[PDB]
């Protein structure tokens, strides 16, 4: 079901041979071992939990690749060092405060070379519960509830439950401009004919009129 998602991040990431890779939020690792199978030179992945961490580097002795991952908090992380491009796949949603979304941004810039680049995905501020849930495309928006000046939701995996927040783009924007990154560009997930072709007709009318999911792209 990730289909779209992961087509829209290489589509952003471009070629990736040679080059330093820094996977934030990383999880079990996915994309930064996937960035690996393409050609990166080096890609390490953090992550705030123990427990994904683990399973992250069982995964990589299972498949002997050569990642290397890291406990730690994004929004108040020790220096890594300087990479050619940070991923950053569902990490910005869980800034549990404006003040920490503008730290994550920090912490990304200051991670990059100076030709460097964030690729990110994360939630489409213009999403709107009451427009249409997103369960149909993989993931069960529970709830929508005003916190401060963005929205916190609940939700689940279609039954794994997770909780997650919604900042305005002007936020966002606000966090990228005083991070120091002169470019940025929201990307349109990349849904596409053949998708459209493959399932019934109107299946991707909410996921195109209420889109739960955005790309990101920064450059210093
Ligand atoms: N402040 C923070 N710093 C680092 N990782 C965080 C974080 N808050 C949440 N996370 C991690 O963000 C992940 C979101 S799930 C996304 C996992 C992976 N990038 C993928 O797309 O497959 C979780 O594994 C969670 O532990």
């Amino acid at each position: 079901q990730r289909a779209i998602e992961v087509r829209t991040i290489f589509h952003m990431i471009g070629d990736v041979s040679g080059k330093s890779v820094l996977d934030l939020a990383c999880g079990f690792g996915f994309f930064g071992r996937e960035i690996y199978r393409r050609g990166a030179a080096k890609v390490v992945g953090v992550d705030i939990s123990e427990k994904m961490i683990e399973l992250a580097r069982e995964e990589s002795r299972k498949y002997g690749d050569p990642l290397e991952f890291h406990v730690r908090d994004v929004a108040n992380m020790e220096p890594l060092g300087q990479f050619d491009l940070v991923n950053a796949a569902w990490l910005f949603n869980y800034a549990d405060s404006v003040e920490n979304l503008r730290k994550m941004f920090k912490v990304v810039r200051a991670s990059l070379k100076p030709d460097g680049k964030l690729v990110a995905y994360t939630v489409d501020p213009d999403f709107s519960l009451a427009k249409g849930n997103f369960a149909k495309y993989g993931v069960n928006v529970l709830n929508e509830r005003a916190w401060g000046p963005g929205y916190r939701h609940d939700a689940e995996f279609v039954p794994s439950q997770f909780s997650f927040y919604r900042w305005s783009r002007a936020d966002y924007e606000s966090a990228i401009a005083d991070a120091g990154f002169s470019h940025f560009e929201w990307q349109k997930p990349l849904l596409e004919a053949d998708d459209i072709a493959t399932h019934p007709p109107g299946f991707w009318d909410v996921f195109q009129n209420n889109c739960l999911q955005t790309g990101l792209v920064c450059k210093p």
